């Protein structure tokens, strides 16, 4: 029965066939349970440890490696030798990386929590009901509650299900519906029906929502819905149905894997089509087992050479480092992969109150009627200084200070602001400043009465904590506040019934003081106050009042206006029913206009600037506010979202206006709108959706469970640090300071990380290309392996990792935020950069193969065999091409490989420098521009020497220290790489600009 | 130059290019030093204190514990609690045991001395040489002496190197070569060359051996060898090259370690393969840190439960106790681990003189020629009573006493025995008995003349100290002993030149009296004496003499015979050269046979019995003697080594015969031989080696540096208490009384200790098996730890140690020496005993786990939770299986553990009783059969109560006094163990005999 709020208390009892005095019977309980299920959100679908592990081996590259590890293992086994001390090293290392891979994977799922599961923190363990099988109340598990049974709740209780209040046992009922919104401002409940079947939760004043808390009172009601059918349960289903896409990098990265896999296989067929000549060899001869071992040996090298093994860790380190960096600027990134997507932010949807504004309310203007005489009319406009809640400030007219007391209208004006208020002030000893207690808007009125001091009370004798509520307390003595008629979006106002203090047994004297939005409050005024006198509300004088209000609210002041009135002759107290909030407007009729107060919620001191940065960056900014359309636009013009005089007819919308548009026009409006006012519960989500239909990376702010869906959907859901635990867990980012400007600063930081990431990424994949060329060359020529798996792996994990990482600290371009948002489709490598790394690739391949093939032929301390047909053979079965002599395993010499390895290392330290900038030569962009990089290289070189001298190592990697002559040869083959790219860059700069 | 003895005095000077009058020059000294090195044995290779400590941590079990200590330490650290008062107890205790371990280890190396180092006590600090750089003699450090330089030595000097004597400055030169042999009987040196290049040291009468002492004289010689090249240095190299094997127990014990280690790891994988089900648990939930702590916690318990921590101390205590016990029977065991190997003695090689015999010589027969007439011939055989050196005794013919004086031949016979003698008698006031002075054989002759009294001298008027040498002194007046021609194995005889007393300036009258082995002495006799007359030696009469000698030496008398003769017309005194011992035989030519004396070296009064015990024990006995082959066999038949009439052709060998056999036949001969006569210097070693090639545990006796090698090699080298310091240090055992029977008695004692050791060893390892079953069970079921490290350790150190030790006093089987030597390979546990302890193991495991798991479920004062799925969980993260209630740490209750501990203690006190006998039921073998054991149990129980009540203790061990009901439960689960084994024994007795 989800329409309960609109049904009468009798109709809900009738619908479920239950008695308010006995509760459900055990038969109803069983039937209702089987029909509606248990009262709880579905349990997250289990993922076993083993199921998880298995997933950690789903990736295309981890499979290629896994396989290669198997071939490697088999090879290390089915062999012929005794140097087993380093036989299973290769397979183990490979395998270990996969293990490390899986460990991390598993470790992430253990310590990760999803927003959907955070919802269950709002469902209590127990609840209290009345079931026929007993007289007294029996508390049972909340999970066993069902639609239809009578439940009981009291202060401190966490509401167990969505309940239709049957009757309030206590004098009143106050509920804290903070988990939905964030405003712990408790709300009053009633039992009278809410007529509109489509009322939003905020107006279901006769409903209790599962997950909410009772602030005060005690009530009995009937359960309307449970489980996923409650308001919170529907929020859980919206989130559970939200499909979360991978970041642009993850998508480019996954495509690189597919392709990398598709290419590897293709090179194997290539290595085959080049040896098709073996079909022309004699049936007898050679070793069909050694050939197979050869081919299988290079697959392992191919596989290990094409995979940038250390890329996942470098990316991870950069991200973690950047994250700690963003937290320093008050931006708490929860999702590591979010830093990228953040840099691409295309549109930023921000709530106004507390994010664009400080939320520190203050009254700066207020006017009363000066005099009315026929068609003539004068008002008495004032000003107030002091933007804090502190009573420190003063009133002024024509900019000159006056005494509010000298004006009667201001005394009543101030009487209303004090009596018609549920908040106060409190001086905090610690902070040493006046803190507010209650509503920001209400405290502002409190702060106002203290600055006015209409009774010239001696407050300069009291301390800080004593003069806080001084002038108020004085006013609280002239009238006894009988009771108060709460505020309701329905009539948009609130009032307080008051009886004179020094009185007894009188039948006259009562007064009603009303406060609320100007339109309605003024429409119900039939009189206007002028000092102590009163006169019929005249059409013209009403326009005067309305015109000034329009001025303050729609002009540059962007003030929130409140109308203040008093019902001089309130209805007889007996003639009023304090239970039907529906009769409140009626009670607030025949009012007297006293005055108007305009308050300000000042824009953050940085928002003007940041909004501007966003325009410079091509990032759209959309404000979502509860202000009426008019003041909303005025605030946008003020902070710079809109230009002071530009047209915004179709760039700003209120919830209502938005709904009146058809699904096609709503979409259209979202691409152009920059101001959404008075938005419905289901709008943030629709807006993010429509924005995403134009491929825009959207950032959205919010809190409470209501915003969880939208936060989950947007690419960068953003939460306030002072927001609810659920909003946070549903967001990619948290704002420790709640400041809109933090978002901007983080998008920039995000642009800076990516640029650098794009560089270490291109640096590493680039080296894998070169590595596969060397393995392909050495196979297409039939030469002895220049490099082996263990060697490549050290380079891709250690040697090239340090530089790769250091590259993550490349200084940021100065035009960073002066360019539009990067396109998600933007590939990392393509075009001239594609051809460039192709060249570099072939260079490295050639350089590392020759470097080793050199030692064999032209080296001094080497088996000088100039063109000795290394190709022709490596069978030694003939030994004819070498008459006298007894040595063939010199091919397995470590020297030639050490020459190849050393070359790769040197070229890569060179290419690291070729990566400080995509196009700027090392002439304009100096190598020392990144000190970390230089330092990383020194460390990588020292590490290289490490494996070359510390005995266990050289034998494990199959290396041998080079002669000062051999090194010298390495530099002759390596260093030139810098020139090659310098030329290639020169070409991209002077012949590719247009 | 090690061939020096065979070279002339001129050739040695020539070989080294040195002059006898000037010595080496400083140039020769430097060259000779650099060529030959310094004159000293290499210094023992240093073992630093730190290097030692490190070795104390090489053992497999001390490493397992060391590791476990680390896990324990880490765990006690990375924890969550505040009961730190007993947090680091566990790790510290473990560590402490290792420390205690290392301390002992170090302490043993500090107070242990090796035989090789004892050799250096024989090298003097200084020596005296003549070097060209000086006229007078300069004494320098012995270490600086070298081959080639002229050295000088005088009475009291300890010979510094092996020196070839150049010339004897004193009238004669006497050297005490006792350190080589033991017979301090100084030997005479000469300078004439010894022709045989392979002469054994005993015949190098022109050599001085480094480490020997000059008894008399002064000589000059040239150094032949130094350092490890001297006779003593070669003995040092033989010993340094001897590889000493570990005892059979040490080998079984080390194998148990490997296996114990291999099993521990295997049970860890077992504890893992049983929890493979955790891969099917949800990714979220439980504590991955608590799981790890669990697994690591049981490894510590596994490690501590598998190791019999107190076994090394119990073994050590039993051995020390047994040792003090063996010393009471005159057996001084130096090596503790030797008591075992001694019990396994398979073959016992014993020297005859002083070990099988008393070495108290006495003449009991002697004959002269009665008359010779043509082919007719009669001898005059006699007998002598008195087996002491005491002059107390009498001569007799045909068993009737006569007067030696009435027979002239007996007067000369007696003249020879007195004059041709270098020994005497001395009556010891203290002992009150006649002590010998010199050679045992010679004193016997002295004692003989006193009993004969051929001159009827009045000796019954003199006291004890006065009649000792009475009859001799009388004979010493009839002849003036000019000089004496010493004995040499070469001619095997000795003589003395004598001139009449009452004479002056006569050219006739001189006489030579010869003494020696019969063959040669008789062969050089051309005449025979008959009273005072003489007649040509006739072939037949010579056979008469020879036949009787054969009879006395090869018959049951086993007498050592000496032939006595006089050269009636000795050569002119001027015609003799007293310097060339080579001309001595010639001087002793043309002799006159006077008579023969047969002396006895009586077998120890216990050897007959002990030899018999050895046959009953399957222990072979081999006699090593200097007697000729014949008398040697006769002595063996007499003491029972050989049967009176059995064949021994290939069971007895002389050194010579042995060498003539090829390496294959020598080996063969050693497995069958029981008599080695006239053995070479290198035979004891070869014999031990050949014996060990048949896997026999050999015991060998001996002394002097010559026997050190062999003593070191045999499994049980045995030294005489009256032996040299070096022989002792090279031996496993010392005989305070020199008695062969001590060896036997100690082998038996050795068999008794092992049987008992085998019992306490099986008792303790048995309990470790059961301890690992309980830890394994409790892990395979996931139950709460029934027992913890600290608890097990007290049991394996204190509780079970007392009983283990008491078991070392188990009465010995009566058939102890009625069975063959135990096989070294004999494993301690295997077969039905293996299965038996397996059962007992599973019993203890089950009993101690249930005992604790009981308290949890069926106990009255316990959290009765009958099948409460203790397995299902111990996470309390759910707390669902237990609705109402707030207590989960009741699992950490001490009660269940105290129940487990108490059970273990009781079962073990029961199993102690199951260990008095491997197969005899407690019905036939009563518990009180070992009073010490019963008493140990009472003490162990009292100690158990100790930790259960004296407050600091119960909290340290996590225990709590049991209710009279809980104890009662312990007895229900423990006591039955006695029945289980009783049944198991019953099965081994009635269904396993065959
Ligand atoms: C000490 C504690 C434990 C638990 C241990 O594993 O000892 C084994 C072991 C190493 C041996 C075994 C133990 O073997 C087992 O208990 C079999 C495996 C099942 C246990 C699994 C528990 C859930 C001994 C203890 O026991 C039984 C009962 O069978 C007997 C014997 O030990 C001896 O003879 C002692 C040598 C001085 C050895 O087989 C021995 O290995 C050898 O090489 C020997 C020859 O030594
Ligand atoms: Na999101
Ligand atoms: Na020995």
């Amino acid at each position: 029965m989800e329409a309960a709020h609109s049904k009468s208390t009798e109709e809900c009892l009738a619908y479920f066939g239950v008695s308010e005095t006995t509760g459900l019977t055990p038969d109803q309980v069983k039937r209702h349970l089987e029909k509606y299920g248990h009262n709880e959100l579905p349990a997250e679908e289990g993922k076993s440890l083993w199921e998880l592990v298995i997933e950690q081996f789903e990736d295309l590259l981890v499979r290629i490696l896994l396989l290669a590890a198997c071939i490697s293992f088999v090879l290390a086994w089915f062999e012929e030798g005794e140097e087993t001390i380093t036989a299973f090293v290769e397979p183990f290392v490979i395998l270990l990386i996969l293990i490390a891979n899986a460990i991390v994977g598993v470790w992430q799922e253990r310590n990760a929590e999803n927003a959907i599961e955070a919802l269950k923190e709002y469902e209590p363990e127990m609840g209290k009901v009345y079931r026929a099988d007993r007289k007294s109340v029996q508390r049972i598990k909340a999970r066993d509650i069902v639609p239809g049974d009578i439940v009981e709740v009291a202060v401190g209780d966490k509401v167990p299900a969505d309940i239709r209040i049957l009757s309030i046992k206590s004098t009143t009922l106050r509920v804290d519906q903070s988990i939905l919104t964030g405003e712990s401002v408790s709300v009053i409940k009633h039992t009278e029906p809410v007529p509109d079947p489509r009322a939003v939760n905020q107006d279901k004043k006769n409903m209790l929502f599962s997950g909410t808390n009772i602030a005060a009172g005690k009530a009995l009601g009937i359960v309307a819905t449970t489980g996923v059918s409650t308001e919170i349960g529907k929020i859980r289903d919206q989130m559970a149905a939200t499909e979360q896409d991978k970041t642009p990098l993850q998508q480019k990265l996954d495509e690189f894997g597919e392709q990398l896999s598709k290419v590897i296989s293709l090179i194997c067929v290539a290595v085959w089509l080049i040896n098709i000549g073996h079909f022309n060899d004699p049936v007898h001869g050679g070793s069909w087992i050694r050939g197979a071992i050869y081919y299988f040996k290079i697959a392992v090298a191919l596989a290990v050479a094409a995979i940038p093994e250390g890329l996942p860790a470098v990316i991870t380190t950069c991200l973690a480092l950047g994250t700690r960096r963003m937290a320093k600027k008050n931006a708490i990134v929860r999702s590591l992969p979010s830093v990228e997507t953040l840099g691409c932010t295309s549109v930023i949807c921000s709530d106004k109150t507390g994010t664009l504004t400080t939320n520190q309310m203050s009254v700066c203007k207020m006017f009363i009627i000066d005099k009315v005489d026929g068609d003539f009319c004068s008002l008495n406009e004032f000003s107030i200084t002091g933007s804090t809640y502190a009573p420190e400030g003063e009133v002024l007219k024509n900019d000159k200070p006056i005494r509010s007391g000298q004006f009667d209208g201001l005394v009543e004006l101030a009487t209303i602001c004090a009596l018609c208020n549920d908040s106060s002030l409190d001086f905090n000893e610690t902070k040493g400043v006046y803190e507010k207690v209650g509503e920001a808007t209400e405290t502002a009125l409190t702060t106002l009465v203290e600055k006015m001091n209409v009774f010239n009370t001696e407050v300069r004798n009291l301390s800080k904590v004593e003069r806080a509520n001084a002038c108020n307390s004085v006013i609280r003595q002239l009238m006894k506040k009988e009771f108060t008629l709460e505020f309701s979006r329905d009539r948009k106002s609130m009032s307080v019934y008051c009886s004179p203090a020094k009185s007894s047994r009188a039948a006259v004297g009562n007064k009603m003081f009303v406060k609320g939005a100007p339109e309605g409050v003024i429409d119900r005024c039939n009189y206007v106050r002028v000092g102590t006198t009163r006169v019929p509300m005249t059409g013209p004088v009403k326009e005067k009042i309305l015109s000034v209000i329009k001025e303050w609210g729609t002009g540059r002041d962007t003030l929130r206006c409140l109308a203040l009135a008093t019902r001089d002759t309130p209805p007889k107290r007996e003639e009023m029913v304090l239970d039907d909030s529906s009769r409140f407007m009626e009670y607030e009729t025949d009012l007297t206009f006293v005055g108007v107060v305009g308050m300000l919620d000042p824009p953050r001191k940085e928002v003007m600037g940041s909004i501007q940065l966003c325009r410079d960056a091509g990032i759209r900014v959309i404000m979502i506010t509860g202000d009426n359309k008019g003041t909303a636009i005025a605030i946008c013009r003020r902070i710079g979202i809109f230009g002071e005089n530009e047209e915004v007819a179709d760039r700003a919308y209120t919830g209502r206006e938005f709904d009146d548009l058809p699904l096609a026009e709503q979409r259209e409006a979202c691409r152009r709108a920059c101001c959404f006012a008075r938005v419905e519960p289901s709008h943030k989500s629709k807006i993010v959706e429509y924005l995403q239909s134009y491929d825009e990376i959207t950032a959205m702010t919010g809190d409470g469970v209501n915003d969880a869906p939208a936060l989950k959907k947007a690419e960068i859901g953003i939460a306030m640090g002072s927001g609810t635990a659920v909003a946070k867990t549903a967001s990619e980012m948290v704002l420790a300071d709640d400041n809109f400007s933090t978002i901007v600063a983080a998008v920039e930081e995000g642009r800076a990380i990516y640029n650098n990431m794009k560089q270490f990424i291109r640096y590493l994949i680039s080296s894998n290309v070169g590595e596969v060329v060397c393995i392909f060359l050495t196979a297409a020529l039939g030469l002895p392996e220049a490099l082996i798996p263990v060697q490549l792996l050290w380079v891709n994990l250690v040697t090239d990792g340090l530089p790769a990482t250091a590259l993550g600290f490349n200084p940021p371009d100065l035009d960073i935020m002066d360019r539009p948002p990067r396109s998600p489709k933007e590939p990392l490598i393509s075009g001239w950069l594609f051809f460039r790394y192709m060249a570099i690739g072939g260079y490295v391949g050639a350089a590392t193969v020759g470097a080793a093939a050199w030692w064999f032929m032209y080296a001094e301390d080497g088996p000088g065999v100039t063109y000795h047909q290394l190709t022709h053979f490596m069978q030694c079965t003939e030994d004819h091409p070498h008459f006298e002599g007894l040595d063939c395993e010199i091919f397995e010499a470590p020297e030639p490989m050490t020459m190849a390895l050393s070359v790769l290392v040197t070229i890569e330290m060179c290419n690291a420098l070729n990566s400080l900038s995509e196009n700027q030569s090392l002439m304009r962009m100096p190598p020392w521009v990144n000190i970390w990089l230089l330092g990383s290289i020194c460390l990588s070189m020292s590490l290289h020497f490490l494996i070359l001298y510390v005995d266990p190592l050289p034998m494990i990697f199959k290396l041998k220290a080079l002669d000062l002559t051999q090194w010298l040869m390495v530099l002759k083959i390596s260093l030139p790489v810098i020139g090659l790219d310098e030329i290639l860059k020169f070409i991209a700069r002077n012949y590719l600009e247009g």
